[PDB]
């Protein structure tokens, strides 16, 4: 399958995100988009079922806060653990890739 085009907004919450295909093409889709039940699966990933708990307090499979903000990640990476090793030591990328506000996830 085809990644789409830039610009795709993220919008679950009272902080949406830009999502920029183009940022992460260097990736396997399957990093993110991980298989599910042996099969492709490019379903949103908060779909009923999914990452569908929006309780940040939530540490379970289906937090969407945690696939997103785990600053740990072991068998598929999050948006925050692979910016965190992206971002390594200097301070503007941290505060490009990793802050709350002011980064380019949270403008
Ligand atoms: C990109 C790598 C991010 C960084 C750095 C931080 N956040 Fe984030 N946040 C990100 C996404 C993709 C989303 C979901 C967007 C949507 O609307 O679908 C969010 C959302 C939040 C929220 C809203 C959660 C809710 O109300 O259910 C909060 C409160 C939030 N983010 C906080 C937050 C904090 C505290 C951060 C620093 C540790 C932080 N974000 C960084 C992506 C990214
Ligand atoms: C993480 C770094 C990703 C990589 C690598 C790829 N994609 Fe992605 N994609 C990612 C996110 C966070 C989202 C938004 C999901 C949400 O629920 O908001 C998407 C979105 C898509 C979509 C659209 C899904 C829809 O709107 O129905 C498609 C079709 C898609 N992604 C495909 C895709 C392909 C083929 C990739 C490899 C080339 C790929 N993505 C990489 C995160 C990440
Ligand atoms: C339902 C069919 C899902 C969709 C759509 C997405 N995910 Fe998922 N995820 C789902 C399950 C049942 C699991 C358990 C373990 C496994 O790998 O199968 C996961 C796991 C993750 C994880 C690791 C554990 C966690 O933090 O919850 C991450 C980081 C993760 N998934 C991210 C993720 C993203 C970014 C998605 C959209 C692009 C996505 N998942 C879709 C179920 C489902
Ligand atoms: C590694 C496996 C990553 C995962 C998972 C996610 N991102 Fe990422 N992202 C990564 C790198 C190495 C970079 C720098 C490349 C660049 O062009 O700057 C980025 C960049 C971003 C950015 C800034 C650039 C942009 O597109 O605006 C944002 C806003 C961003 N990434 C968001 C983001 C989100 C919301 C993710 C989870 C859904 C996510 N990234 C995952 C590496 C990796």
């Amino acid at each position: 399958a085809e990644a789409p085009a830039d610009g795709l907004k993220m919008e679950n919450t009272k902080m949406p995100v830009i999502f920029n295909h183009s940022s992460h093409s260097s990736y396997q889709c399957a990093d993110c988009h991980h298989p599910v039940d042996g099969k492709e699966n490019l379903a949103k990933c908060a779909t009923a079922g999914c990452h569908d708990v929006f309780d940040k307090k939530d540490k379970s499979v289906h937090s969407y806060y945690k696939i997103i903000h785990d600053r740990k990640a072991t068998t598929v990476a999050t948006c925050m653990s692979c910016h965190l090793e992206a971002a390594g030591s200097d301070k503007d990328l941290k505060k490009e890739l990793t802050g709350c506000k002011k980064s380019k996830c949270h403008p």
